[PDB]
Parts: structure tokens; C-alpha cells; sequence
């Protein structure tokens, strides 16, 4: 087996109208249901997406200058000017320098003196930001097939399935991010979830995300450096390119994988199916007596819960999973189990089991003691 | 007829207990529903609306400059002072101008001078924030009505109803705004749906939300520039106002109606009615077999959906309308379909139809073949 | 007694399949269900807390200056420099002082100078945001007990109860804060909930949120001044701890209370609940016809709702307490009462009823008019 079956309380057959299915659909799992002589029925999530994200802002990590010019006056003689200053290309820098003989002035004394440099971005990166009509989850219902697409303002669909006819799906995101508070930082080909506040903070120049032309950057002088004026010249250095700092920067953050221009996440659904008045088949899993080997250990996920992912090697399946975690004594806590109903279809077979542990050191207890899994874990 | 009814999976009879009902509340329908021997019961959304939001910031688009001050030193004779220099109203500016024998001054060389003007704010405009306690939808319930008021904070409301006595009915936002990322800009009496960042970096003087007063305002020197010192005098001059710039920076922005103080969406509720156990009227709709005709053309919702206005000239009303999205190719997407069993009560009578397409080119197709229309559409 | 039971319409029982409930947990109440032949069951929300919420920006309130050290310049030799303004723990800045016979140079006129003075915070209060990892609340089930975790990330849970075997309870909070607009500002022992842009525009020194070593301050010059230069010396000034301002402008803002590193919130959940097919108890209560008296004035909660406390000293408890909300006229409004079904369970024992009026005028109309409350409320 494969898919797992729906428990007898997971929906209700209505005396008149219909009956109605509550389903939970994560990544990596499928979820089946039978009507009395109807064909049965799979469910998987496929995939969730964001298609498009729109640039919150731009920031340029590398920008080279160039065309560096200077108006110097001599005591008496004023401010000095450059129509460059008018230029948003350039970075300019008005100051006072001493003037004298040296320097073909007949008084000796402060004068004022302007540069300008054009600032040109080589190299940037951008904060984009997930919006709701950005994402879009893909269910694959299987009678025994039909993709169907689902995103928060189109959480309801109705699909036709032979022996069932017309069933109506409403599903809606489970366990992922706060779009409002993450932002996707981009650098070439690579991707992070990063705070959009950290994020609006970064000391270098930017542009706004609606910004096309991409020349006229604001705060240049986070890269730029004037050099201390000279009688009638001045030289402007800038700062390398910061892709490595930002890599420095990034050590902590999660990594988003990219397909060109759109990103995947690990969503989960949560899904009520209502279709005409059917008896429908639950199931009732007894729980694995059997030794549990770790596959992987325990991992964080991208939004904020981990994963354990975990093969049964004893007998009995399809069996339920024993399941706890405890805190740094030995009182179990409810609840925090994400993966609801862990069940493992069959033997040597990896499963994923998902949860959310309290702050602090609690324990993940998986199996029962004839061979039991005692897992640490400190959080935050 | 002007009512939708509901299909008989869309309600639940228990055993024991009551019946459980779900709708969906779009502006422009009307869904019915009849229990056995009961009144017939009407439920539509008449309106969306944010009331009193607050203000997040106030920015000044015209200000006047009066009472230009001015005090210049000579040379060894220090920095010059303003006492206007305290008073927030005033915009000031220290800087360094030539003295000598023309202008009083025994030596020639560099004399400090600083130059304040009162900075007075002639027109603003600000940008709100819609929080929970500000939005308010409308329902009206008519059986053969009473006008229910549903909020994010308080979802569920028991009301009497003759034939039925109490029914209670839970309703939730359905396809509307990010709130948290969109921002309400106003002018005058016109307003604009904007992103928040893009609104908290225009270039302009601004004061904070809670802001009374109206006269300290921040960053002034956006609007002001001081020109070059005269020996004891220096001139200040104000950009104008601002109104025709931000016109031309909104082009592309959504554009909300107000109705003084308070703003009207277009929104959208799922509502779960709940009462006591009766049989209820399930209705279920033939496909249109007629053609349609295109009242208003694809046109984009405030909430980045879609609304494809159409009249139905056939035969056979209440009819459901054929309905389908397909890629640049022609493999259908199932979902995207907001309004969820589009149906048309009636002949000549306008329906709208809402979806939210795919990103790219995709097809909308109404209708079956003999007269369907196939419209074009690209996203983003 | 002490609980509230539900009403008929709050459960559906199925055909086949199981039996699914519908429960609201407020603090302070007690729901209780109860199934033929099978315990009793009580259900309760006991608390709703953040734990660890993570920081967002520091901010200084209190900074000492130390080791100031200066560096001028005569005529003719050009810009000073400084070290120290390399070194991000120290606030510098540059100028011009008149130099002459009296300083030890051979001509008068400006010279260049520069001031370093060593910043250090004293006292510091921090932003914090609450994310949904941080959000936690404590359901207790008692069967006549089990205490179940729920978080917005794992609001499913499955419980077993005596006589029930295997419930699951799926819990989502129905009317809190927006944690986006929203943030926990922190000083010492006391907390605040704060708009995040005000906050974020307070003119401070401050440091990141994941900021560890807490030093290198950005904008100190909002609490420093450097006073006017003298020949070879400058003297920079601090403001004095801005504790006392930061209570002023904390004033009309709403205050949370802390248990050492976390806080308490007044939660309120809506539940399901779903379990075997089973025939539960339904309640109905009759109108109370006595008089009440308010306990508690009406009073703000700290999410935009309104709570009044009342005691019933009529006689009939269990009874439903007549409530209504009109406008300034007479016209009665449909919803707005967050505590649905308000019933007193005993006479002389106190009973919070929330609701959320509309803004401006309105009346909170409490009994039958034998001894009525009528309680007048201005809202924003
Ligand atoms: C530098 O001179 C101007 C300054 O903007 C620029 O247009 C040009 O491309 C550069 N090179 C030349 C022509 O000197
Ligand atoms: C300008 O002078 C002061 C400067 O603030 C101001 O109070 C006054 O209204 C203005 N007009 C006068 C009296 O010159
Ligand atoms: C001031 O001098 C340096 C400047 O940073 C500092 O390290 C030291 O602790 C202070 N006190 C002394 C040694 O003068
Ligand atoms: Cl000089």
C-alpha cells in the first residue's frame, strides 16, 4: 500500500443532502476513501508553489564607478557646480578644501569644491514577496489521474469522478510561512527566506520594486567613499562586490530551491470533500508493536516545525505509529503532532513524521520500548 | 428568478442534532434554500465596507515657506545661531559663504550662516490601514428581511426565523485584500489601493499616524532647497504641489470608492448556516445549451480576480453555464473558477462570472460550441 | 454549574461515519457535551500565551558618553582624522573652527576638526513580533482532566477519552491580534502593544533584532549633540534616559503582562470536534426575566472588543441573558455580540459578555425592562 485510509469519524453521511469528508493532505502522502460499489478514491497534494513573486525592492551589491569630475573654487570666489548633480546616476559630494598659490589661487584659505561620480550597478539582488495570487497547490485525485489546482482566493472545486459523479473540494494552507513577515531574498540563481525587516535594513543602495530602469539608486554612498579633496581634484572609491558578505550574512537562513522565476515549498492542506449521500469506509489502524529505524534525523522544516523521517522494520502493517513528546522530565504533551494518525503502509518504507516542539529541550519518543526511539531536541 | 439554490451536497441532515449548511455569498447573487413544510430563505451579501480606518502616515504635498530668517558671522566669529532652530515648524540650514570688505566684514575668507523658513503644510494627503475592527459585511436574510452584520471578529451570529426559529449563520472572507500589504491612500476625496512600501518611501514631508497637531512635519527638505548664501541673506525656495506628480505615479493604482470617511469592497463570504434537523431542497442545474453574449468584457476585480460579465440568449434557464480555462495550448485547468457553479437564472439578465486565471497567455471559454466564446487573456 | 451546553444545531450525528460538534471556547466558560449512555464531557480554553517571541529592533533609551577626543587642523593643513571613526561603538563629526594667533596657528581662518566621543547604551527596550511558532493555547477536556496544546500551525489533535475512545479536536483562534500590525514593545519588567510603524519610526539609536553584541548603535545622533567647537577641544552632550518620554508616549497604549519571557493573552478558539457516531445532548435555554446588575462597567479588551461583565440576581438560571446593541436611534443591530448564547449558569455569580459595538454612539441593552441595563458606548 501506499495510501492511507480515512478514520470512520472523518466524515458524516447526512440523513437528506450529503455526505461530508474531511481530509489532511501533506506532502509525500496519500489519502483514500470508498463509497459502497463506487470506484475508490486517492488524494495527494503534489506540489505547492509560488508563480511570479512581485520585487519588493532591489539592492545593488556591486556597482562600478566611473566618469569622476570636480568643480573647485578659490577663497572668495563661491560655491562651485557640476549639472551632474542634477544626474540621479551620480553620486556627488560637496566639501571645502584649502586653496592657495600652489594651486593657481592668489588667496590663501577654504574654498568650496563639488565631485561627481557615475554610479553604475554591475551586479544586484531582490527582496520579492509571496502574495496571495502567487500561490497555487496541486491536488491529484485518483479514482481506481484528475490535477487540480487550488489558491487562497480559489479554495473550491468542483471535479466529476466516475461512480461518484459531481464532488465538491475545498482545501485551504495548513502549516507554512507568513508571507507578510518573510521575504524571499534573490540572488542569481539561489533563493533565502529572510525577515522583511532585516531585509529593509541592509545598508545599500536600492531602488523600488516597481523600478524598471535600474540607474537611479538611492543611498550610493553605502558603496561610495570620497577620498579627501586635493586642491582641484578628488578621487571617489567604491566598495567591492558584496555577494560575499551577503553570503556571510545569509549563514543561518533557509534556503529556497527555485525553478527559473518561481519557487516550491512544502505546503499541507487541509480539505472537505462533500459529495451526494454515501456510505463511506473508514479505517482503524492498531498500533505498531514492531522496532522503528531513523532514516533521517530530526530536521527542521521551512516553516518553523520539524521532521523525523522514520522505517518500520517490525510486522503488523499498515500500523499506527507510537507517537510522543515529552518535556525535560517525562510529562507527555498533546497536541504539537503534525502528521495526525502516523501510519506506516508498509515495511521498509521511510515515512515522514512531522511535529512542532515545545521551546526549550523536550524529547521525541517514537515506537514502543521493545527497541523505542528516544529523540533529543532544544528549540530556539 | 433571481436565487441560486443549493445543491443537495451542500447541506448535511444529522441523525440527531440539526442541519448543517454551506454557502457561498457573492455580490450580485442570491442564494435560496427550503426545508420541508418551512418558509423559503433567501441570503445575500448586499455589501463590504471599512469603516473609520486609521491613519498610518500623513504626507504633504503642498507647503508654503514664510518668515525667512537669516544670521552670517564674518570671519573669527564663530558659528551662527537661530533660536527658530528649535521650533519644528522651521526648516534650517548651516552652511559656509564668502565674506569681506563688501559686505562688512574687516577679513575675507569663509563666515558661518544659517537660514530658517517657516515650513506651513497647505494640502496632504495620508494613508490608512484597514484593521479587523474595520471591516463590516452586510447580509440579508429574507424568508417567504432581517439584515445581519458579520465582522473577522465576531463571525457568528444566531438569528430568529419564522419557520425555522433559531438559525445560526458563521461567515468568513472569502476572495478579498491583504490588508497587511495593501495600503489605502487618500486624496482629497479620491483613494487608491497601494503597496505599503512603495507608500512609506515616497519622497515627500510626512508626520506619523496619530499625528494632531499637523505641523512638525519630517524630512522637509524633500520639498525645500536652500540656494546658494548670499554674504548676510540666502533665499528658500518650496517645490510646488505635489498633486499632479502623484496623480502620474498612481496610473496604474486600483481606485476605491468613498462614500465620506468609509470605504466599499467587493466582498465575498462562505457562511456555515446551522439549525435544527430538517430536510432541506437540493437543487441541481442543466448545462446552457445556448449561446451567450459578452455584456462586459474581462475585466480585473480590486483583489486580483477576474470578472467576465455575460447574458444568456438560449434556451432552458436555470441553466448552468459552461465554463473552462485552458493554457496557450488547450489542456483545461480545473480550479481558478471563483464563482463555483455558475448559473444563470434567467434569459437576458446579466451574471457574473468571477475566476482568477493562470500567470501568462490562458483562454476563458463560455458556452458550448455552437456560439461559444473564447476569450483571450494575459496575467502579469 | 459551571458549563455551558450546546445546542441542538451545534452537532450533526451521521448516517454512518461520525458525529461532528461545534464548540466556542472563551476564557472564563465551560462547554459541556454529553453522548447516550457515555461521561460527560467538559471543555475549556485555560490559557492562550506567546513564548520566546523573537526581537525585532533595539532601540537605546539611556547612552553614556566617555573618551572624547578631538583632532584640529590650522588653515593650509587640510582635514583632521581620527581612528576612532573607524570604530562603530564611538559617534563622531566633522567641522570647521576658527583658528588663529590665540590657538597656535600663524593664520586666521577656518580649519578643519573633528570630534570622536565613545557611545554606550545603559538602557535599552526592544520590539518584539509574535509568530505563529510563538502562539500557544491550552485546552483542558474533562470527562465526569486531559490538557491538550494547540498552536496555529498543529490546531489538530486527537484525544482519548473514556467512554469515548479516540475524539479529534481541531482548534483555530477566533478573535485576536493582527501580529503583523501589531508588536510587544519591552522595558524592563513591563510590555505594550504598539503599532508596528510607530515603532519603528521612534527616533532612537537602535540595533537590529538579531543584534547580539549590542554596540555599534545606528543613528546615536538621535540622543547626541556636538556643542559648537572651540580652537583644539569640543565638548559632546547626551540626552538623559528616555524612560519617562517613552512612558508619555506610551499613554493610551494597551499594557500586556509578562510571566518572564512570555505573555498572556486573552485567547478565544473555535472548535470541532470529531468523534464516532454517537446521539449527543442538545440544550435549550429559556430568556432570563430578572434583573441584572453590572459587576463591570464595559471595558475595552486588548483586541478591539468591548467585554461588560454582569451578575444575574433574577430567578430561572440556567437562562439565556437578553442582549441587543442599537444605534443612536432605536435601530437593533444583528451581530456584533461576540459571546453567543450569553447564559448565566447561576444566579450571583459573574458573567463576561463581549461584544464589538459599531463605531460612534451606541447602546449595550442588557435584561427585559423590568430593571434593564442600558449602557451608553462611544466608539474610535
Ligand atoms: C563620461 O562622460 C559622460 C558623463 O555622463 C557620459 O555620458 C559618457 O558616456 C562618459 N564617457 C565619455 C563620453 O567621456
Ligand atoms: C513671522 O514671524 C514669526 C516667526 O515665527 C511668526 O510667529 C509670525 O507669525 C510671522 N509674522 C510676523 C509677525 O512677522
Ligand atoms: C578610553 O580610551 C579608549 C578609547 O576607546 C578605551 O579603549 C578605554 O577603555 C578608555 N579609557 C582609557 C584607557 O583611557
Ligand atoms: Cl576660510
Amino acid at each position: 500500500m501506499r495510501c492511507i485510509g480515512i478514520s470512520n469519524r472523518d466524515f458524516v453521511e447526512g440523513v437528506s443532502g450529503g455526505s461530508w469528508v474531511d481530509i489532511v493532505l501533506e506532502h509525500g502522502s496519500c489519502v483514500t476513501t470508498m463509497a459502497k460499489n463506487k470506484p475508490t478514491l486517492d488524494f495527494e497534494l503534489i506540489k505547492t508553489e509560488a508563480k511570479q513573486p512581485a520585487t519588493l525592492r532591489k539592492y545593488c551589491i556591486e556597482a562600478k564607478l566611473t566618469n569622476t569630475t570636480t568643480e573647485s573654487r578659490c577663497p572668495t570666489q563661491g560655491e562651485p557646480t557640476l549639472n551632474e548633480e542634477q544626474d540621479k546616476r551620480f553620486v556627488c559630494k560637496h566639501s571645502m578644501v584649502d586653496r592657495g598659490w600652489g594651486n593657481g589661487c592668489g588667496l590663501f584659505g577654504k574654498g568650496g569644491i563639488v565631485t561627481c561620480a557615475m554610479f553604475t550597478c554591475k551586479k544586484n539582488m531582490e527582496g520579492k514577496i509571496v502574495q496571495p495570487e502567487n500561490l497555487e497547490y496541486t491536488v491529484v485525485i485518483t479514482p481506481h489521474g484528475k490535477e487540480v489546482k487550488i489558491t487562497p482566493q480559489s479554495s473550491i472545486t468542483e471535479a466529476e469522478l466516475t461512480g461518484y459523479g459531481t464532488v465538491t473540494m475545498e482545501c485551504s494552507p495548513r502549516t507554512g510561512l507568513d508571507f507578510n513577515e518573510m521575504v524571499l531574498l534573490q540572488m542569481k540563481d539561489k533563493a533565502w527566506l529572510v525577515h522583511r525587516q532585516w531585509f529593509l535594513d541592509l545598508p545599500l543602495p536600492w531602488l523600488p520594486g516597481a523600478d524598471t530602469q535600474g540607474s537611479n539608486w538611492i543611498q550610493k554612498e553605502t558603496l561610495v567613499t570620497f577620498k579627501n579633496p586635493h586642491a582641484k581634484k578628488q578621487d571617489v572609491v567604491v566598495l567591492g562586490s558584496q555577494e560575499g558578505a551577503m553570503h556571510t550574512a545569509l549563514t543561518g537562513a533557509t534556503e529556497i530551491q527555485m525553478s527559473s522565476g518561481n519557487l516550491l515549498f512544502t505546503g499541507h492542506l487541509k480539505c472537505r470533500l462533500r459529495m451526494d449521500k454515501l456510505q463511506l469506509k473508514g479505517m482503524s489502524y492498531s498500533m505498531c508493536t514492531g522496532k522503528f529505524k531513523v532514516v533521517k534525523e530530526i530536521a527542521e522544516t521551512q516553516h518553523g516545525t520539524i521532521v523525523i523521517r522514520v522505517q518500520y522494520e517490525g510486522d503488523g502493517s499498515p500500523c499506527k505509529i507510537p507517537f510522543e513528546i515529552m518535556d525535560l522530565e517525562k510529562r507527555h504533551v498533546l497536541g504539537r503532532l503534525i502528521t495526525v494518525n502516523p501510519i506506516v503502509t508498509e515495511k521498509d518504507s521511510p515515512v515522514n513524521i512531522e511535529a512542532e516542539p515545545p521551546f526549550g529541550d523536550s524529547y521525541i519518543i517514537i515506537g514502543v520500548e521493545p527497541g523505542q526511539l528516544k529523540l533529543n531536541w532544544f528549540k530556539k
